[PDB]
């Protein structure tokens, strides 16, 4: 139902990334729609849930998508979660050795963390990350990059 | 509803004590908490819902019992804090160096709780399950070397653990 965001806002840009997650890999359904203030909120049913990971498991509850953004078919669920927590914890600041460990990462792994699809980290770190000596340096996340920007942004999003 | 954990497991004693912490924090209503039952996972079966892992399971317990606003001191506005702890903590595994307690002794000097100043917090909760292992096995002259630590976890101990728990 109802989803207030902030107007500049990494975790707002997070839950519009995970809506479009949503659409295009699982829907095959009503959306929320955005509305946006202070804080963060979903008032969903008689239900209001507030600020970003209560709204965050709410939607994934909501949409059923556990299974898929946080990778239980391989049993990494454990390692998503440290991930995203611990960017969270750093406040969504990336050092440039996490940079260059992730561009390490992405060597062999098509995604930051699952061998399949798209994962809850790999939005996470695509907001919190979002030239040429880059690009061609840290080849394998220009090109993570641009993968999740193609096939994963959709209907709200952010900048291209 | 019914809720499933584990026998040995850090994040299972967590969602005990938050039922403890529940049932003691938050006489007009007398709402009906979860039954525990044990297997290989953590479950939470609410209605017809099954929710699956420690922080699910735990967002929905929150949302049930509507006790965010104290687990997360949104009355001093700290909830960002909280989270940051709490993920620090979760990001790190669980795992507590010695150089944490040294520095988290400090942090519970004057304080009562580790970030809230009113009651527990969180925080206090998934620290508490953190450290018992790690102090239940601290001899005297240890555990009194970071004495504010002691007092706080016993404070804890005494008021929070319920029937839902099983540290010890």
């Amino acid at each position: 139902c109802v989803l207030t965001l902030v107007k500049d806002d990494i975790k707002s840009d997070i839950l519009k990334l995970v809506l479009d997650y949503i659409k295009v890999t699982v829907v095959q359904v009503k959306l929320p729609e955005i509305c946006y203030d202070k804080k963060i909120t979903l008032q969903y049913k008689n239900k209001t849930y507030k600020d970003l990971f209560c709204t965050l498991y709410a939607l994934i509850d909501i949409y059923d998508c556990y299974s898929e953004l946080f990778n239980e078919d391989e049993g990494k669920v454990s390692e998503n979660e440290e991930f995203i927590f611990h960017l969270a914890s750093d406040k969504y600041i990336l050092k440039q050795s996490d940079m260059k460990h992730l561009n390490d990462l992405l060597c062999e792994k098509s995604y930051i963390i699952s061998n399949k699809h798209a994962s809850i980290v790999d939005i996470f770190y695509f907001c919190a990350i979002h030239a040429v000596k880059e690009r061609i340096e840290f080849s394998y996340i220009y090109r993570w990059y641009l993968h999740i920007q193609e096939t994963l942004l959709a209907n709200f999003s952010t900048l291209k």
